[PDB]
DNA sequence: CATTTAAGATATCTTAAATG
DNA sequence: CATTTAAGATATCTTAAATG
């Protein structure tokens, strides 16, 4: 089964910026971002809706995917 | 002005149900429904979705009014 | 360079006791 | 009774160092 984590990177690419800039969009820093990708931690509320914001998409694609 | 626990409990309020109540649907302790009403922590990413749902609003509603 | 790892501060949860 | 307070475990962030 496929990871949060997995959705946010796909994303990001598609996206073509960098965590970093990611980041930046979100109000985290790069290694926050590093942290979602690879499902070390998860959002907090106010940071998964920035995030699904900032990747155009909506947070329950982000938790939960199709 | 208006903080985001002030929103929780008032949509809670209008579906006139319990704490525990509202907990059991969201998948958290009526202590945590507690902490996030009296605005002492914030719902993380996954719990603000649930509970959104289980208010009938929008997670940006509860985080920022509308 | 871009990203991951590490350490550490603090937020978000838990169950039990206290409060009213 | 419902809700809050207390104590405490794990999760979510930050900056600095390590990695490739
Ligand atoms: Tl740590
Ligand atoms: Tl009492
Ligand atoms: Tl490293
Ligand atoms: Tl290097």
């Amino acid at each position: 089964t496929q990871l949060m984590g997995e959705r946010i990177r796909a994303r990001r690419k598609k996206l073509k910026i960098r965590q970093a800039a990611l980041g930046k969009m979100v109000g985290v820093s790069n290694v926050a971002i590093s942290q979602w990708e690879r499902s070390e931690t998860e959002p907090n509320g106010e940071n998964l809706l920035a995030l699904s914001k900032a990747l155009q998409c909506s947070p329950d694609y982000l938790l939960k995917g199709d």
